[PDB]
């Protein structure tokens, strides 16, 4: 239900929240490390994850660009 231009900004906008994400997850260890309780090793926890996701994401969305130029 995408075509392939819908795909391609799909994948370049899940790229661009990665980038953003991992940013994200850099400043949550500092703040860590910075000062290490429940809430900041919570919230670097929960940055990690949300990388984590994405990258999911884009490994799905990759696949099924590539399985289109291959159908």
């Amino acid at each position: 239900s995408m075509t392939m231009e819908e795909l391609q900004r799909e994948i370049n906008a899940h790229e661009g929240q990665l980038v953003i994400a991992r940013q994200k997850v850099r400043d949550a260890e500092k703040q860590y490390e910075k000062d290490p309780d429940e809430l900041n090793k919570r919230t670097l926890t929960d940055r990690e994850g949300v990388a984590v996701s994405i990258q999911a994401k884009i490994d799905e969305l990759k696949r099924q660009l590539a399985d289109r130029i291959a159908t």
